[PDB]
């Protein structure tokens, strides 16, 4: 067939994403897999997605990924990637919009609360099923049998690691198998009066791993102000495999933030309790799953003992944010974060005040354009040797385009 | 140049195929490098070509292959296809209309009798040369210079293994080195009064390896009832780098096929008689070659002593087939093989009564999509100890989509 | 976005490029990485470069390569390759056109004067500035921070080596580190009365290898005749670090050619002189950088002690060439090279004096599609065993696509 023509029954989407970004440390800093080390490395991240129908009913869905580094410093003068695409998702979707349910099958990005749903989201096979039968409610069931893990590194929980005891591989939460997934999830959004409610709860059996249950709500209105209010709730109960290692722990996270709009002034105030003492626990599967809207910082959610995808410690962390936003055009603005691990000092690390300050500059070009940059200090009361404390500087410039 | 502009002079056809396969196998059964081994696995190929106008009389042509599998099972789960696609044939094409000829130079499917000629079919680089100035008929000549055998791993012969003696790559078929392939065809296609008629004639010498020679036929019939017959002689004698070995076998195969339309009704009966007791001899190059229209089952052919592409041992086997079309949109169906090998007990295995029967759904969903599965279950009378004999189960779900 | 829409604000341009090419040796012929080694292999190179308009003054550039062979001879009957694409290049370009100016950021081909400008050019990361407000002028700076240099293998300064002394990879220019390049550039192009003036002037400096500084000038004109007159220097220092090893050499290099075109006659004459007797010295960084104006044949610049990008001998050659254009559309040519190569006999390898004639068909089917072939001799006065003499044929098909 003519391409012209072929062409006519193609949809296409995607992103073009570079990044410099420098991480340095402190000697006494407690390192680990998560935290960023990169060395005035350039980045690229490229995914151009192709949706076909094919026939009655029926889309084909590819992405392709270009994920590579070019280097700076020292003998990185020789490092400049020479690499492909992949295929990082291929599916198929039947959509029956009589019962208006829609049923994906195949390799694909997850986007689950418990996985980032943005560029480098938890990739696996399986099927899920999709009604929007109901006005302002998407209805969901899921089976995962297989996972893309080894792209995801140490963003997968039990596939991240820490410095410590003269080892640089301490596990953070082992997890020796893994079965599959199941789940279901139902995601509200209505128009009050007042404005937008955003309702959320999530359920799912990881088979060998532990059985998520969680609840997310987002209350959102006008008055030229705007303030959003978001809470959540996040816990797991562990399957047996687990629980009979007699070494992890149930995990539960609570989560609350609000946050104002008026005049360009933008700031936020929000925190979080999670984990526990003296058990290795997680909140997510992968990386800090969808939960950004309830973050702030860029490093010290990675900072060892306080990773949510698995970790020793109790964690206690509040935060701050603002910003000014000249034209609608550039934003400059800062995060705070401060608060703390409580760990078992005999037994585990990471434990002790920690505090992170951001400093961001945001500036959108053009709609599809942005050009972005942060510099990240972070800082923890007690480091390698516990009586000092130990510095962590990151500063990053990314050019992001979405077409 | 424009995009838009550049494709213009663009043709793009290919091919999407899912299969979810699970092969199980009594602990008596006799393995192989060709028997279904899959265990709960999603299996994608897909292919896709672009064929460009370049100057007059001049076309280019390129396929890009992704060949991908995905886990289900036990440790399987993290197993999830990080891949990219290849380019597999890449060509020139020229034509000349005045003589109906053309040229085709490059790497390529070279899609002769002894090769699949569909998707996973045998590619090399050489010369085609193509006729049509005789109507009704097809004349070409070909020369191999190289083939693509590594993407065929055990459908390339010389490739096989199977199990046996306490080992598990006994070579099938030992084949040191090979040369240049040099052969030519005529192929008919004939209106009669009485319906059409489809004379193949193919020569090739496999230099190292054997000069072959084939004829095969087929008349079939037109309006309420329908009808076909179908027969074939594939033969080669050896080159000396085989024949001085002593442990080989000039090839010879006969089959024959008849079957029946009617009503939505359909059904076939066909036999097969080739090998030799004694030595290894091969009928194809690669996998079955093109032959499935005088073959059944599925699994069957694959047992060690029985396999198309390099084996010892004799086979005679019949098989019948059945089935109804509800609509000429669904068939439930079946097939019945059964046969045996003979061999020498004591120097080679496989050797035995054999059966194959196979439930079938073929579900045409559109012209372009569609959807099939199929159950086999295969019998060895003689299993790795020939006292006892043995199962081997295989089960396919099958998407394939053509554009 | 329907790809109709999105591939509007898309430019696309390319290569296809095939190589059947056969190089044999005397056994008394001293080879190296360089010289033409194939044996019968077929040789793809493509490239294709999507450019596209991303926002106002931005465009995003990206080529995929393939670059691939498939074998002929003897056990290269089973080599046949199964390779991908990979993304070559990939940068931005900001260009503001009221000060005619653009940035040019990111992984892409260098092309400057030391290297190939061609399809097989040397690539690295970095930024480009260019300036085109004087009218017949180009300004450039430039800045790599690093360089693709596997992809490059022993066209590359340091990663050549030569046969001789019972070792077969002895290193041609030792480099056992690199450093940023930085350097800058002048390109004239002038309407003189009586015809078009090419002055062109580099610099640059290669952090812990040398400072590079060239020039280069053609004048080309009308007498329905054409003749053309071209001459360069080209020169560099060496960092500290070659220089405090003593074995290495400022390179120096002086050549100069003459042209004549009338009634489809055409012919060259000229010569060149590089090198030093008794210690290494590159002229480019890869290749032959941008000299092949100023070369003739095809091997023999190949030869060990007389390559341009790293090499012990001092050389002098002189050419002539010559050939005939039947219609503007085949060429009939041949190319005679004489010289030869001053060394320490002592210490190393490749002196003596040196010939090729070539013979060439040059085929012009179409303005996009060319068809060319080469037959070439190489005679070295003095081999391995410096008392007899050693050929070295190379014989080529082409075919060449540009879109
Ligand atoms: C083009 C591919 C379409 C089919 C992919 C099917 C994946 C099926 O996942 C089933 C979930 O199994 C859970 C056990
Ligand atoms: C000895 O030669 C045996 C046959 O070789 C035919 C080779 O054809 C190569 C054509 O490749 C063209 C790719 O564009
Ligand atoms: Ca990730
Ligand atoms: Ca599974
Ligand atoms: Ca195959
Ligand atoms: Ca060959
Ligand atoms: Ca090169
Ligand atoms: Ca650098």
């Amino acid at each position: 067939t003519p391409l012209e023509e072929a062409i006519k029954d193609v949809d296409v989407s995607g992103v073009l994403r570079y990044r410099y970004d420098t991480g340095n440390f402190d000697k006494n800093f407690l390192n680990n897999s998560n935290l960023n080390n990169s060395k005035q490395d350039h980045k690229y991240r490229a995914q151009v997605n192709f949706s076909a129908a094919i026939a009655d009913n029926f889309k084909a869905f590819v992405q392709f990924d270009y994920n590579a580094v070019d280097g700076g410093t020292g003998v990185d003068n020789a490092t400049n990637a020479e690499k492909g695409l992949f295929v990082r998702q291929l599916y198929l979707t039947y959509t029956n919009e009589d019962v208006a349910t829609s049923v994906i099958a195949g390799k694909q990005q997850l986007n689950i609360i418990w996985t980032d749903n943005g560029v480098d989201g938890l990739v696996g096979t399986g099927v899920k099923v999709v009604n929007n039968s109901i006005d302002g409610l998407t209805l969901a069931a899921f089976a995962v049998d297989s996972f893309m893990a080894a792209e995801q590194g140490s963003d997968l929980l039990g596939q991240s690691t820490y410095v410590g005891n003269g080892k640089n591989n301490n596990d953070s939460f082992k997890l020796d198998s893994i079965g599959n997934l199941y789940g279901a999830a139902a995601v509200g959004s209505y128009d009050l009066a007042g404005g937008q409610f955003n309702p959320q709860l999530w359920l799912a059996y990881w088979d060998q791993v532990a059985f998520f249950y969680a609840v997310d709500a987002a209350y959102s209105t006008t008055i030229g102000i705007n303030w959003t209010l978001e809470g959540a709730y996040l816990g797991n109960s562990l399957d047996s495999e687990l629980d009979d290692k007699k070494t992890y722990a149930n995990g539960n996270l609570f989560a609350l933030k609000g946050s104002i709009e008026v005049n360009g002034w933008d700031a936020s105030l929000g925190g979080l309790y999670y984990g526990d003492k003296e058990k290795a626990s997680t909140v997510v599967i992968e990386d800090q799953g969808n939960l950004g809207s309830l973050l702030a910082g860029e490093e010290i959610f990675y900072t060892t003992g306080s990773r949510l995808n698995g970790d020793t410690g109790r964690n206690i962390f509040g935060y701050v944010t603002g910003g000014y936003t000249f034209n609608e055009t550039v934003r400059v603005g800062a995060d705070f974060v401060y608060g703390g691990t409580k760990t078992e000092a005999t037994t585990h690390l990471g434990g002790g005040k920690k505090l992170e300050a951001v400093a961001r500059v945001d500036y959108k070009y053009s709609p599809k354009l942005n050009f972005s940059a942060f510099y990240s200090y972070v800082n923890l009361d007690q480091g390698v040797n516990t009586n000092e404390s130990a510095d962590h500087s990151t500063v990053r410039l990314q050019a992001l385009y979405k077409f």
